[PDB]
């Protein structure tokens, strides 16, 4: 049941600082602190994608490279969840990350993956994402990380067998969508995988309109690649990190 809907549009924006994250799980308080990692490097070209389903196949597969960078100002019922591996057919392992409502389910298994794969609600089913999952060898089921102008903002690595997500949500007053300023990415989850990541793929939902098969609309997400790169991080009272230098310029 492999449908083409999706047509994506891009352009090409400034990451300015965005994009750091916390790159160890100890607590640091008041020191400036350099660390070698893969970081997203500041004031970086990021892509930003616009998806559009009017009410063929134009939606294409993106590189993994090294991490991703992930970044939207949509709410939190439209995109939904990412697909991650190599070939995304039913010859490879790959990576699924699905959220809803309740709960985000994280399940890795030989999906025969759609080649414009989205979650279409009516209750939310998975037919239109793929058709078949079999040996399937991973799922983890916990508490959701798309919750409730504001901006979403995701780091996707996987290194020596472990899918690390860091994640932030940060309110952004009414304005330019990437702001100024640093908002550092707290270590969301680290997920034994242990799966060969080279592309990967953005899951949107569609709404049947019920009055054309699905309701028209629209996601912007940005995308960037993280590089090894060392970077000084400023650790002030609390332990939070208010500042970094990238030592590229
Ligand atoms: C959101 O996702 C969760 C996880 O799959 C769904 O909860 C499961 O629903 C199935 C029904 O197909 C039950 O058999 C499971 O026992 C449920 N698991 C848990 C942990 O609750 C939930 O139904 C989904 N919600 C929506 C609106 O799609
Ligand atoms: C981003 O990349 C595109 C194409 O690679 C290029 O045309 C554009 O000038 C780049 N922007 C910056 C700020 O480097
Ligand atoms: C994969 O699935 C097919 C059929 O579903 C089965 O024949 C094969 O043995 C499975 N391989 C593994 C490693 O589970
Ligand atoms: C990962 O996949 C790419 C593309 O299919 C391949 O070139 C590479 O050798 C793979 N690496 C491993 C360790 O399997
Ligand atoms: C750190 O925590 C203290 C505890 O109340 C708070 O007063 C302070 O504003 C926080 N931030 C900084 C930067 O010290």
């Amino acid at each position: 049941q492999c449908v083409n809907l999706i047509t994506r549009t891009q352009s090409y924006t400034n990451s300015f600082t965005r994009g750091v994250y916390y790159p160890d799980k100890v607590f640091r308080s008041s020191v400036l602190h350099s660390t070698q990692d893969l970081f997203l490097p500041f004031f970086s070209n990021v892509t930003w994608f616009h998806a559009i389903h009017v009410s063929r196949f134009d939606n294409p597969v993106l590189p993994f490279n090294d991490g991703v960078y992930f970044a939207s100002t949509e709410k939190s019922n439209i995109i939904r969840g990412w697909i991650f591996g190599t070939t995304l057919d039913s010859k490879t392992q790959s990576l699924l990350i699905v959220n809803n409502a309740t709960n985000v389910v994280i399940k890795v298994c030989e999906f025969q993956f759609c080649n414009d794969p989205f979650l279409d609600v009516y209750m939310e089913s998975e037919f239109r994402v793929y058709s078949s999952a079999n040996n399937c060898t991973f799922e983890y089921v916990s508490q959701p990380f798309l919750m409730d102008k504001n901006l979403r903002e995701f780091v996707f690595k996987n290194i020596d067998g472990y899918f690390k997500i860091y994640s932030k949500h940060t309110p952004i007053n009414l304005g330019r969508d990437l702001p100024q300023g640093f908002s550092a990415l707290e270590p969301l989850v680290d997920l034994p995988i242990g799966i060969n990541i080279t592309r990967f793929q953005t899951l949107l939902a569609l709404h049947r309109s019920y009055l054309s098969g699905w309701t028209a609309g629209a996601a912007a997400y940005y995308v960037g690649y993280l590089q090894p790169r060392t970077f000084l991080l400023k650790y002030n009272e609390n332990g939070t990190i208010t500042d970094a230098v990238d030592c590229a310029l």
